[PDB]
């Protein structure tokens, strides 16, 4: 919500301090209140993230060039639009791409996938790394040598070139037509999204640096950077719209074709694919826009010079002995084209009389002229013709800008006598009069008053009137002597409309605001773009400005601003005590409880910022409106003080005046819970000494006891014990704090709970025995005491088919496991209800806990209740790796006859029963086939995946031998004589392999 930031920085008053109230509104607009949030182990994260976003907003706003530097700001805004849209896509894609790490190592060559992941994260980190520097540091580090176009060099052609992985990856999705395919498809999808992000960001940053160094830096490398981003944009245009036959197909269109083939598959998958379908629209929009972009003008022009001998003037602003190098640029319909050349840079010892022999054109020409250094660099903005008049106009403008008024009057007289026509625009704006206003020169304007229409109301690029410009120049008497002409007094500027009264407030000019107020009866409480009065914009000046403006004239002392900010609010924020004092001493109709847009009063800001003197002054002086509920969910300043870990202010606010403790803040939150969350013994003891409730359960069913337990502090537990708190408590789930106490891992607090009658027998709606938590979190001592207390109740059953030793197992903590096994716990063969525990983990795809318990001495050769082998179970769900580690452990290589079955008879049956491709690939990794032809076994049930895989990993035809029409699986599948697997041939797999065999 950086738009709110812009609206609230329209008043330059307190940018960061007036950015804090949007964090306060986020506190007010987001449904934060719940026990996890109250623990504040979270709150710091969202608030720090909001502060970091605000820091990004500020350290990008301060880099921005104001207006009218080079017309390619249209290109820049096109950038920000399309770019930022790419991040609306990319932020949502990020949470999904976090999931792909779960299924790592399913392809042999996933190192390229992790390489692209680390590359994209590397530049995502660098974006914020560079994005927090200073202006000069920003430009220097974007000009940093030995890296330069580091991103361009990295993204040009690398060993991890996406074209190589592109074909094989589309083969992986072709497998998905029949998973790792989803994982790597989304890897490349995020890849192309971040590639378009790279392109937009790169062209944006080239544009920004071109503008930055084009503001009087140098036009030469400005044109160089112009060519640079033109080349980059057309390079991407070629890479994704290629008009070369001997070139790779565009990535975006091939991805699209994959999307149609996937939807043609008509199969189910994870919701990640659904997010992909949601992002399809964004991808196609980005495509269409990228081909519709092609921006700036594409051409340059040529011109010449000519010395006009009409008049001769001795001039010093036109410095003698300097070069007359000039150049022109194109500017039409809000676009620009840069050029840089002066074939005849001359150093004539004459006036500004040399005109330009510019060839006529249909495009408006901006003509600059150069001494050989950094100049205004804006002299003519013409359409058809001009004969050296622009140079005279530039001399007039810069002379007006000169502060030497005593000589400015003489030089302006001598130039206007020569015919220095006025009204021309400079720096793409009507300036000259405003340049004089900046310099504060008097006689120059008083003799230009011949053009009464101009000086009266001439606007600027942003509509800055000469009154607006002179209002921030300390030039009081000159404003006096130029005001008699009767200029408009409610006139404003174009963008971020402001009156000169509005703008004078920040610059602390009491004399100037006086000068304004004792002339006519001018409006004083006039608003502006964000709905602010000049009173609001004065307090940061922290001097006599506002103190004067309060009482010297009637004004908008209490006016509801559009942002909801009043002088009281600002005086609170920017920590201006004297302004608050003088505002209180006015004793006019200054309402104190005037709500803002958010819904919380200046006292609330004072508490949140944690300013002691403001709080006590507010509690003492006014004696009115010192504690009340807020607009939506009824906060108090004390609540804010507790939340933001400000203590001294908290007990000060308690001791200044009676503040009700029975308050009903959101979810009936009394500040006892908040104080417990902070964990300050003196604060909580003082609150209880104030007659506070001891065991008030909140609307979520939480009391301060649980939350205090989750706090690291250990004293307020005993404090709550002493102050009569129900030890046997019921949370939102009806849970008991023993669960949380064990979860955190405080042995001594747990012992105290046990001493005061806590009951281990307690549970929740899903009957969580505290042993479950005590083992999943993991610690020795809690287990020791609970055993010594009540024999673990033989580790009773949970909701799922779980025996607490199971959780202790997949936790894999050495000491507790050894303790449980030594003193008697669940063991592998006690799983008689179904198969054994080893036979049970492999069903749920266990990888490491099985191996670690085997090396923990657990037996291996047990036979399950279902006669079906542990190796076979490992094979059945893609876990033959455990069989391999059994081989290296030398458990047994199952080639010995089990009911006549050997290693080959164990590779056949399960790979027919289940489609574990990786297990077959591991079997062939342990290189052997034993003349097996699993293609024909698959075709016995006509499974196309396995027959295609055998074809691709062997190359032999699916029918190598011949017989009396019975050896071929095609005839077996089609004729289906003895009703064996015939009545269920309706499955398309029965005709799938038919074609892959007919084709050969």
């Amino acid at each position: 919500t950086l738009g709110d930031v812009a609206g609230d920085v329209s008043s330059i008053e307190g940018a960061d301090l007036v950015a804090t109230p949007i964090a306060a509104g986020g506190h007010l607009a987001k449904g934060a209140t719940d026990a996890a949030m109250i623990a504040m182990d979270c709150s710091s994260i969202p608030f720090d993230e909001i502060k970091q976003q605000l820091n990004q907003r500020f350290n990008e706003v301060d880099k921005k060039l104001q207006k009218g530097a080079e017309a390619l700001e249209n290109v820049t805004e096109l950038a920000e639009k399309t770019y930022s849209s790419v991040e609306k896509m990319r932020v949502e894609m990020r949470e999904g791409f976090n999931h792909v790490i779960a299924t790592i190592e399913n392809a042999n060559t996933k190192q390229i996938i992790t390489g692209i992941n680390q590359i994209i994260q590397y530049f995502n980190d660098e974006r914020e790394n560079i994005n927090n520097r200073q202006k000069e540091d920003y430009v220097a580090k974007l000009q940093e040598p030995a890296s330069g176009n580091f991103l361009l060099y990295l993204r040009k052609s690398r060993t991890s070139e996406d074209g190589s992985l592109h074909s094989l990856l589309f083969k992986i999705i072709n497998q998905e037509l029949a998973n790792n395919a989803i994982r790597a498809l989304f890897a490349l999808f995020y890849g192309t999204q971040t590639f378009i992000s790279i392109m937009f960001y790169l062209v944006k940053q080239y544009s920004y640096l071109a503008d930055y160094h084009y503001q009087n830096g140098n036009l030469a490398e400005f044109n160089s950077n112009f060519d640079h981003m033109k080349t980059v944009f057309q390079d991407f245009k070629f890479t994704l719209i290629g008009i070369n036959t001997s070139n790779s197909k565009p990535l975006v269109n091939t991805v699209l074709s994959i999307i149609e083939d996937v939807k043609n598959k008509r199969f189910i998958r994870n919701l990640r694919s659904n997010l992909y379908q949601k992002i399809i629209k964004s991808t196609k929009s980005l495509l269409d826009l990228r081909e519709k972009i092609t921006s700036s003008v594409l051409i340059n022009f040529r011109e010449k010079s000519s010395s006009v001998p009409r008049i001769e003037t001795p001039i010093l602003k036109w410095t003698p002995g300097t070069v007359v190098k000039y150049a022109i640029q194109y500017e039409q319909d809000g676009k620009y084209s840069k050029i840089s050349k002066w074939s005849n840079p001359i150093t004539v010892q004459r006036l500004a009389n040399p005109y330009i022999t510019i060839d006529k054109d249909r495009r408006n020409r901006l003509v600059f002229r150069q001494f050989g250094n950094e100049k205004p660099e804006l002299i003519s903005i013409l359409d058809s013709s001009q004969n050296e008049f622009r140079d005279i106009h530039r001399d007039l403008y810069n002379a007006a800008q000169m502060p030497y008024k005593e000589t400015a009057l003489g030089i302006c007289r001598k130039l206007i006598d020569s015919g220095a026509q006025v009204g021309a625009s400079f720096e793409m704006g009507r300036k000259s009069i405003h340049a004089s206003a900046t310099a504060g020169n008097d006689d120059v304007a008083r003799l230009l008053l011949a053009k009464n229409n101009g000086l009266l109301n001439v606007p600027d690029k942003n509509g800055y009137t000469p009154l607006h410009i002179a209002s921030e120049r300390k030039n009081n008497d000159f404003v006096k002597f130029l005001l008699e002409k009767g200029a408009d007094v409610n006139v404003r500027t174009f963008a971020n409309e402001l009156t000169p009264l509005h703008l004078a407030a920040r610059q602390d000019f009491t004399i100037i605001v006086k000068t304004l107020m004792e002339k006519r009866g001018i409006d004083v409480n006039a608003k502006e773009r964000a709905g602010f009065t000049p009173l609001h914009l004065s307090i940061t000046s922290n001097s006599r400005a506002a103190r004067t403006l309060i009482n010297e004239t009637p004004a908008g002392i209490n006016i509801k601003s559009n942002s909801g900010l009043t002088p009281l609010h600002l005086a609170v924020l920017q920590n201006n005590l004297s302004a608050a004092k003088v505002l209180v001493k006015s004793n006019k109709k200054v309402k104190l409880n005037e709500m803002d847009n958010n819904g919380m009063t200046p006292l609330h800001y004072a508490s949140m910022l944690g300013n002691l003197e403001f709080v006590k002054y507010f509690t003492s002086e006014q004696g009115i409106d010192v504690n009340a509920k807020t607009k939506v969910k009824n906060w108090t300043p004390l609540h804010l003080a507790i939340l933001f870990k400000k203590f001294d202010v908290a007990q000060s606010l308690l001791q200044v005046r009676n503040i009700d403790i029975s308050t009903r803040a959101d979810q009936a939150i009394t500040p006892l819970h908040l104080a417990a969350a902070t964990g300050n013994s003196q604060i909580v003891k003082t609150i209880l000494n104030s007659g506070a409730v001891v065991d008030q359960e909140t609307a979520n069913g939480f009391t301060a006891l649980h939350l205090a337990i989750m706090n690291p502090n250990t004293e307020t537990p005993q404090f709550l014990i002493a102050k009569g708190a129900n030890i046997n408590a019921k949370t939102n789930d009806g849970s008991t704090p023993l669960h949380f106490a064990a979860a955190l891992g405080k042995t001594n607090i747990f012992q105290l709970l046990m001493d005061k009658g806590a009951n281990i027998k307690a549970e929740n709606l899903i009957n969580q025995m505290p042993i479950h938590e005590a083992v999943v979190n993991g610690h020795l001592a809690i287990v020791k005491m609970l055993i010594e207390q009540d024999s673990s109740l033989m580790n009773a059953k949970n909701m799922r088919d779980e025996y607490p030793f199971y959780l202790a197992a997949e936790k894999r903590y050495k000491d507790v496991f050894n303790y449980l096994e030594s003193k008697g716990a669940d063991v592998n063969e006690k799983n008689n209800d179904g198969n054994t525990l080893l036979h049970l983990f492999s069903i749920n795809g266990e990888v490491e806990v099985v191996q670690f318990l085997i090396q923990n001495g657990a037996d291996f050769r047990l036979r399950n209740k279902e006669r079906k082998s542990f190796f076979d179970l490992a094979v059945e769900f893609g876990h033959a790796g455990i069989v391999g580690y059994a081989i290296e452990e030398n458990k047994v290589d199952l080639q010995e006859p089990y009911r006549g079955k050997t290693i080959l008879y164990h590779a056949i049956c399960d790979s027919v029963k289940y489609d574990r491709i990786e297990v077959v690939r591991y079997f062939v990794e342990t290189l052997n086939e034993d003349q097996c032809s699993p293609l024909q076994e698959a075709a016995a049930y006509a499974h196309l995946d396995l027959v295609k895989y055998f074809v691709q990993e062997r190359g032999i035809n699916p029918t190598a031998f011949n017989n009396d029409n019975q050896v071929s699986p095609l005839c077996i599948a089609i004729v289906g004589a003895p009703c064996g697997f015939v009545k269920s041939c309706d499955t398309p797999e029965r005709l799938d392999v038919v074609e892959y065999l007919v084709d050969k």
